[PDB]
C-alpha cells in the first residue's frame, strides 16, 4: 500500500505545517502537524479542558464505532520548546492520504498548554520519530509509520515541504518526479530515538565549503534550523546589523537586509537553503527588526535541521532495518 497527503503550511511565515487525517468511524478530519522529532499521535477531543479548546476541531471518540478506550493507558508529552499536552488514549482507524491503520494509538488530550490552545490551525500532532520516544504508559504505542510499515509498498515516508506553499508527505513510495538529480543516503544513528545523522559541513553564500561533521536530527516539527553557535555566527556575520539579542531570544537583522544563501552538506552533495527561506519576518508587528531562520543550538543540546533546512530539499526517511536517511535537491 501507499498514502499521499499534501501539507500546508499554517502561516504566510512556514511556522509549521498540517496535512488533514482522518480518525475513527465516520471519518473525523483533523489537521495535524507531521513531527519527526517525536513519537505521538494526539489530538484535540471532547476530553480537552473546555477553557483550553479556541477553534481547533476535536475528535469525538463517542461518535466513532471503531473507537476504543485503551483502558489504564495514558500519555504525557513535552516538547523542546515547552509546550505540553497530556490525556488518556484510543485505539481507532487512522487514514493518511488514503493509507490505513487499524489500531493505531490515538492519544486523547484532556490537557494542552497555552501554546497549543493558542493555534487555532493544529488540531494535534502525529509523530513520525522512533516508537521507542512514545510517551503511552505502561504499554508504549506505535506510531503510525511503525505500524503501517509491513503493509507499505517501501518501508520508507518522505517530506517535501514547501516554502510559502504546500507540499507533500507521501508513505511507502518514492516520487521520482518530486526532485532534480539524486537521492543522497547517509546513516542514522536511532540510539536517541530521533532521525539523527551528521552533515559533512557548510557554507554561507557563495563562500567556501567547511568540512565539519554536524551531528542533528531532521525534524519536521520545528520550525527554524538550529546549529553550533560557531556556525551560527559565521552566517550572521555576512548580514549587515545582525547581532544576537538576548531580549528577543536569538538573532536578528536589520528588515532591509538581503539574506545570503546557506549550504548544508549531506555526504559529498550539498542543500543550498535559499536567503528568503532564513526570513522569520518582524519581530513584533510594524517592526523594522526580522528574526533570524538561523539560530544557535547551545543549550538545547542536540542540533535540528528543522524546516528551514528541510524545505530546501526532498527528504527520505528510510524505515528499513538499518535506517537511513536520503536528501535530494528540488
Amino acid at each position: 500500500s501507499t498514502g499521499s497527503a499534501t501539507t500546508t503550511p499554517i502561516d504566510s511565515l512556514d511556522d509549521a505545517y498540517i496535512t488533514p487525517v482522518q480518525i475513527g468511524t465516520p471519518a473525523q478530519t483533523l489537521n495535524l502537524d507531521f513531527d519527526t522529532g517525536s513519537s505521538d499521535l494526539w489530538v484535540f477531543s471532547s476530553e480537552t479542558t473546555a477553557s483550553e479548546v479556541d477553534g481547533q476541531t476535536i475528535y469525538t471518540p463517542s461518535k466513532s464505532t471503531t473507537a476504543k478506550l485503551l483502558s489504564g493507558a495514558t500519555w504525557s508529552i513535552s516538547y523542546g520548546d515547552g509546550s505540553s499536552s497530556s490525556g488518556d488514549v484510543y485505539t481507532d482507524t487512522v487514514s493518511v492520504g488514503g493509507l490505513t491503520v487499524t489500531g493505531q494509538a490515538v492519544e486523547s488530550a484532556k490537557k494542552v498548554s497555552s501554546s497549543f490552545t493558542e493555534d487555532s490551525t493544529i488540531d494535534g500532532l502525529l509523530g513520525l520519530a522512533f516508537s521507542t520516544l512514545n510517551t503511552v504508559s505502561p504499554t508504549q504505542q506505535k506510531t503510525f509509520f511503525d505500524n503501517a510499515k509491513a503493509s507499505l509498498d517501501s518501508p520508507v515516508f518522505t517530506a517535501d515541504l514547501g516554502y510559502h506553499a504546500p507540499g507533500t508527505y507521501n508513505f511507502g513510495f518514492i516520487d521520482t518526479t518530486a526532485y532534480t538529480g539524486s537521492i543522497t543516503y547517509t546513516a542514522v544513528s536511532t540510539k536517541q530515538g530521533f532521525w539523527e545523522w551528521t552533515s559533512t559541513g557548510y557554507a554561507v553564500g557563495s563562500g567556501t565549503f567547511k568540512s565539519t561533521s554536524i551531528d542533528g536530527i531532521a525534524d519536521t516539527g520545528t520550525t527554524l534550523l538550529y546549529l553550533p553557535a560557531t556556525v551560527v555566527s559565521a552566517y550572521w556575520a555576512q548580514v549587515s546589523g545582525a547581532k544576537s539579542s538576548s531580549s528577543v531570544g536569538g538573532y536578528v537583522f536589520p528588515c532591509s537586509a538581503t539574506l545570503p544563501s546557506f549550504t548544508f552538506g549531506v555526504g559529498s552533495a550539498r542543500i543550498v537553503i535559499p536567503g528568503d527561506y532564513i526570513d522569520f519576518g518582524p519581530i513584533s508587528t510594524g517592526s523594522s527588526s526580522c528574526f533570524g531562520g538561523i539560530q544557535s543550538s547551545a543549550g538545547i543540546g542536540i542540533n535540528i535541521f528543522g524546516d528551514v533546512a528541510l524545505k530546501a530539499a526532498f527528504v527520505v526517511f528510510n524505515g528499513a532495518t538499518t535506517p537511513t536517511l536520503g536528501f535530494a535537491s528540488k
